[PDB]
């Protein structure tokens, strides 16, 4: 495993109406665990409602 792609998205007001929007992909060196990207993406995106969707380790 040498890199994890973590996969985001955010909850927005578009139009009055709450949606999902995807948020770019971040991929870190080695592996990272979802409960580590979760906290790495809640403090990249201070205060929004972001969540991460899935996390993809790829192996070489």
């Amino acid at each position: 495993i040498t890199k994890t792609t973590v996969n985001v998205a955010k909850m927005v007001m578009v139009d009055g109406e709450v949606q999902v929007e995807q948020l770019p992909s971040e991929t870190f060196v080695g592996n990272l665990t979802m409960e580590q990207a979760q906290w790495r993406m809640k403090r990249k995106y201070k205060g929004e409602p972001v969540q991460v969707v899935s996390v993809e380790p790829n192996t070489e």
